[PDB]
RNA sequence: UUGCAGGGUAUAGACCCGAAACCGAGUGAUCUAUCCAUGAGCAGGUUGAAAGUGCCGUAACAGGCACCGGAGGACCGAAC
């Protein structure tokens, strides 16, 4: 997984406020995290299907954040995923 | 009966010539069959597999496109 200090960590680095924990970057950043650590899981484990369920919901938000951010203000969805590489 | 001569017969090549064979011991792989070692040859012209690289793409694999590469009891064609 991601423990609670790397989780944390992503999250002091995203803030757009103080301890917000709720806007598109760190949502959008918290959950890029999470894919990226899963992807070692799907490596050993491909047919792990129930799981891969979860890890496509996940991109679905990440996509669904990125699309309304972007939407909102491009400045700051041109720079998140830029900062994300996506 | 013993010689000598003659006719026949017996055993021997047994009137002469003639097999395809069978057996024994050698000679041959400078032809040819396969193999072993060690050398040599294959003008010229084609096609364009995998791999690779880049860009895009994918959550990631996947996938696409371009370039590139030079496979093959591959193709056309002399020597052979």
């Amino acid at each position: 997984m991601l423990t609670n200090s790397d989780r944390e960590q992503i999250i002091a680095q995203y803030q757009r406020g103080e301890n917000d924990t709720g806007s598109p970057e760190v949502q959008v950043a918290l959950l890029s995290a999470r894919i990226n650590d899963l992807q070692n899981h799907f490596k050993a484990h491909k047919a792990d299907h129930h799981s891969r369920r979860g890890l496509i919901r996940m991109v679905n938000t990440r996509r669904k954040l990125l699309d309304y951010l972007k939407g909102k203000d491009l400045g700051r969805y041109t720079t998140l995923i830029s900062q994300l590489g996506l």
